[PDB]
């Protein structure tokens, strides 16, 4: 019954930084006497227990066998680029197309995230990203793992997108 969230995007856009921040804000210790030591950590976002995974496709993951498995298992996807990395924005479409193909669905919960919005070097405008998100039919939000701007909102929005999808 857990919501399965997957964070995708080019290397270095801040997927780990965003996910670490979310866990730091929202992890709790839950009593469960049916497990070994009786307590397990979990993340609760907007009243939903959430599992979290990060999908990289470059670096060490250039050798991975698991890309499609991440996309099949994930129920909603944070598609992250960095506002100071034009290439990472240009990479977004490929990730979305792969997810849609692997899941064989036109209705996949997603949120477009423009991270590193605290940095003064901007090469991807808000308008560009909002136009892309509108074409996809998904929300767009700008975030900064450094200043914490938008981080919680990005994950909370994705949870609501998954919730609506499961309501259908
Ligand atoms: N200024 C700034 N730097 C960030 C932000 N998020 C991540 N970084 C930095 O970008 C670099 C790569 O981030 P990382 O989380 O490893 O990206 P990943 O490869 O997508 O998981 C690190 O040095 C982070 O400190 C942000 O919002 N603002």
């Amino acid at each position: 019954t857990e919501y399965k969230l997957v964070v995708v995007g080019a290397g270095g856009v801040g997927k780990s930084a965003l996910t670490i921040q979310l866990i730091q804000n929202h992890f709790v210790d839950e009593y469960d006497p049916t497990i070994e030591d009786s307590y397990r950590k979990q993340v609760v976002i907007d009243g939903e227990t959430c599992l979290l995974d990060i999908l990289d496709t470059a670096g060490q993951e250039e050798y991975s066998a698991m890309r499609d498995q991440y996309m099949r298992t994930g129920e909603g996807f944070l598609c992250v680029f960095a506002i100071n990395n034009t290439k990472s924005f240009e990479d977004i479409h490929h990730y979305r197309e792969q997810i849609k193909r692997v899941k064989d669905s036109e209705d996949v919960p997603m949120v477009l995230v423009g991270n590193k919005c605290d940095l003064p070097s901007r090469t991807v405008d808000t308008k560009q990203a909002q136009d892309l998100a509108r074409s996809y039919g998904i929300p767009f939000i700008e975030t900064s793992a450094k200043t914490r701007q938008g981080v919680d909102d990005a994950f909370y929005t994705l949870v609501r997108e998954i919730r609506k999808h499961k309501e259908k």
